[PDB]
């Protein structure tokens, strides 16, 4: 029975979480200031195809991590016997309420957002349609089997068989960025930006399952604001900068990808 | 610990608010079968397509009604601290319920209905995809986070701020009908048609961000079945009038927008 | 009720377990299957429709996953009138009134269906109108149908809103049946068509006629038994009609290149 408000002002109230929180809100809005400003002289259309595409990165983010902060999308949740976050409590409103507070607001940002970023590096990368319909279905059943295994307290196994599923739609991905595109991007005429921001996706990106097995959500050796930190910290990377990096190149090199969308 | 069941009843012995309700089905249900029967000569491949996003538009919205009207997606709120509409007070079932009736069922309406117009509009004036994906993309991220301040319950600034980030979507959807589309229309040789579309639609979205802000999500000067009516006022003219203008103009010009 | 008692309830009940851990564990052998079976497409376009075939158990897989761990799965009080009124089933190890609804499944469907549709449009040589026509109406039609499933307002609504649905599902099935068979004639794949065509008019038609039996419906087949035909039929369209398009699709790669 926890109010919308009550998780608002534990949210305020405690500023690791908050500050994780609020941070990526007024980043988040400044990537797209920058972004929008950066991007402003392309012409071709296939250019801001992926102007536009990867703009829509921190416009997720944005909104996403408001609905975080605003409660709408935190629950409290009953982890099962033998989970390690079994026993937790955390005084909502005036009164200890058992569970643990759950970010699942955070998959919805990744669900819409990965898509986004894989979208514009396919593109980059001169994919072709296959690839991209394989990389972004995979890539969304990730996100969506993710939140499955974070919104699952009736069996603690059954938590890590969807956490096990979601590891192999991320291999897809992986194989995808590493094996498929990477050598595309040669004959696209992008082979070494590609590698680049390829390189930093698989490190980032596998960021997320290590913090997911570690954090609360896991084993919890990292309790719920740091869980949240060290996921808003791979979210600055590989949202913000990895964007930054992305849009910095082609804004230099708006001919390289131009052509038939 | 309100019921489907109550909601439903409610809307019902409720003048207004049934009504704002049950005559958009029968709108909807009767657009339907007129627009099935207009398109009914139609062979081009592309005017088909035109032909069956814009139908989409009424079924989305009989499908979307349906689902207001009989309560599934209707849910009883508490506003924040400082707004207008908190302290209100609802009768359901048998006692007064904290709270406003949330018609939050709406924003799936317009979620799901207006990339179909969009996609109607695009298609008809020629656009290249960046520009449809574009449209398309902020359109929902519009509505989305428009459902998401009417959802908003913890704080009042939030709701304004989450309303903000939707004006702001808003005004790229805007920017692209009227500046972007209005100019590739002239391409597509529907330059004509598209003015008028295009003044009819602008002038009936903004009423959308106007109503919410008026009423009972906003400053509730318009209590809940006139902020009702008022958006289906505008739903009337923007997804069936408006509908009803494009199909006319296609059946009349198929060969135009061949494809 | 509680989700741990959701996930019991479906355990510890063989009828109910069996339905759905036996699909968990076949969408599961049939991915592995697929991937295997198609190894070797070397042409984009035939890959697209693989993958897009490969999805459906993937989707099955979590889907079920979902309905398996309670996640997906509700307690719900039919109507007045409601043929299941009346209804109560022990959940917390105490009398419940109501109706464990497996909602989980229109997710199932909602999300599979696009998928192989796709698959058997691009098959069929299908242009973007019909491909779009189709989709569109069918996850109007899954949606409308979960609304049916979870509409308690009254009897009559979630009729209503079953009609709806199966408006959709005709004009799916037409553009299936006899648009995409038309199609298939130019793209040379008119046979694949033809072999499955009643095996597909089975299994669509399957979905609305379990509905209005089992339990969400006029109830003459129990909770138990309104799983295993909505299970059963899952087997033969998310698997067994999968392998089938994937072994058809194997063996005519070149024609369906183009
Ligand atoms: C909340 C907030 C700011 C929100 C800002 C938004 C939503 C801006 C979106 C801008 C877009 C989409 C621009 C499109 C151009 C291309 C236009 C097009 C292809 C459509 O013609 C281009 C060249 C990429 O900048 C701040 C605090
Ligand atoms: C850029 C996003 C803008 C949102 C900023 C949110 C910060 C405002 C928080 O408000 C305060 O919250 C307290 C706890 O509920 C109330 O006691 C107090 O009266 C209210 O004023
Ligand atoms: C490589 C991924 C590693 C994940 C391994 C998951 C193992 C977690 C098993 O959980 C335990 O299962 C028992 C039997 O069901 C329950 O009795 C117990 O309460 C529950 O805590
Ligand atoms: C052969 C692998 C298939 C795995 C299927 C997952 C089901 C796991 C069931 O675990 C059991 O759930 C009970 C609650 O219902 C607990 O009381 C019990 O302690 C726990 O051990
Ligand atoms: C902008 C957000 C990004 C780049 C998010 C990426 C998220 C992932 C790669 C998440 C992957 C996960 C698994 C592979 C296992 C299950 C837990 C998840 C969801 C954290
Ligand atoms: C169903 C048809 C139409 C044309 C719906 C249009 C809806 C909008 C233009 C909604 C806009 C909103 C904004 C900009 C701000 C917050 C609240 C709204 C969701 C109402
Ligand atoms: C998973 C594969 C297939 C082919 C699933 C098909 C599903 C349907 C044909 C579902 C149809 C329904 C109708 C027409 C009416 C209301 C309820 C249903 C959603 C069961």
């Amino acid at each position: 029975e926890v109010t919308q408000r009550e998780l608002f002002e534990f949210v305020l109230n405690d500023p690791l979480l908050a500050s994780s929180l609020y941070i990526n809100i007024a980043l988040a809005g400044l990537s797209i200031l920058l972004f929008v400003f950066m991007t402003r002289g392309l012409d071709d259309p296939r250019a801001k195809l992926i102007a536009v595409s990867t703009i829509l990165v921190p416009v997720v983010s944005i909104a996403s991590y408001t609905g975080l902060a605003s409660g709408l999308t935190i629950s409290v949740l009953e982890m099962p016997a033998g989970h390690f976050a079994e026993g937790s409590s955390v005084m909502l409103g005036g009164e200890e309420v058992d569970g643990v507070v759950t970010m699942w607001g955070r998959y919805l940002t990744w669900a819409l957002s990965t898509p986004m970023i894989l979208l514009a590096l396919g593109l980059l990368a001169g994919s072709n349609a296959t690839k991209l319909f394989t990389a972004i279905t995979f890539d969304i059943a990730m996100c969506v089997t993710g939140l499955a295994a974070a919104l699952t307290t009736s069996s603690h196994l059954m938590r890590w068989f969807w956490y096990a599923i979601s590891c192999a739609c991320f291999i897809v991905v992986l194989y995808i960025l590493l094996v498929e595109w990477a050598q595309d991007a040669k004959a696209a005429g992008t082979a070494d930006i590609f590698s680049t921001l390829k390189l930093l996706t698989v490190v980032m990106w596998l960021g997320y399952p290590i913090v997911w097995a570690l954090g609360v959500e896991g084993v919890a050796v990292l309790p719920v604001g740091y869980t949240s930190w060290a996921y808003s910290a791979l979210d600055i990377v590989a949202k913000y900068i990895f964007a930054f990096l992305l849009l910095n190149y082609l804004t230099s090199n708006e001919g390289v990808v131009s052509g038939s969308i």
